[PDB]
């Protein structure tokens, strides 16, 4: 029995961390990120809060017009983001409530390792400032010279547990890992499997 949050997405496995907060890692159709019953969605950008990759495009496929004019303002009004910076845009079109956009470090850059962590705690930060009960994570961009997956992985889960045992009041109770990649899912399992949960 398949099952999650909206048609489209499938809890493929679960961790449960000590103070509550459950972990999922989820196979999903990301064309359907407007059904995706989840709070906050992150959409990891550039400075200038550009839509690329498959959920820059649902985003704004989903969004029309209403989401066009609200990325316009907040780049007018907040931009350019700076790196690791998140920053906040009303919904249009889904099921969730805000596009939390954070500005994600390039590999290879000065301490780039610290500053994925630093961007995941700042996505998270920006979700329960809106007193979000849950949060989606959608895949790591892939271009040339991009993150390790492994890498990148094991720092987004070691920010996340991180950021949960240094807060005894946030909203969010769920995080779910957005993938449809058999190896990305994988490398999620093998690394989720070292964290102190269930």
């Amino acid at each position: 029995a398949g099952m999650g949050p909206g048609d489209g997405f499938t809890i493929l496995s679960s961790k449960s961390l000590v103070l509550g907060q459950k972990l999922s890692l989820t196979q999903s159709d990301i064309s359907h990120i407007g059904s995706m019953r989840v709070e906050g969605i992150v959409h990891p950008t550039t400075a200038e809060i550009d839509l690329k990759e498959d959920i820059g495009k649902a985003l704004e496929k989903a969004g029309g017009k209403e989401f066009l004019e609200t990325v316009k303002e907040l780049r007018k009004s907040q931009g350019p983001l700076e790196v690791a910076e998140a920053a906040v845009s009303q919904s249009s079109g889904l099921a969730a409530k805000f596009v939390i956009h954070c500005h994600i470090p390039q590999w290879g850059s000065d301490k780039c390792e610290e500053q994925l962590e630093e961007t995941i705690k700042n996505c998270l930060s920006a979700a329960e400032d809106k007193k979000l009960k849950s949060v989606a994570f959608p895949p790591f961009p892939s271009g040339r010279n991009c993150f390790p997956k492994q890498t990148a992985a094991q720092v987004t889960l070691k920010a996340i547990s991180a950021h949960f045992d240094d807060s005894s009041a946030s909203s969010l109770k769920n995080v779910y890992f957005l993938l449809f990649d058999s190896e990305s899912i994988g490398i999620y399992v093998q690394e989720m499997a070292k964290l102190d949960a269930k």
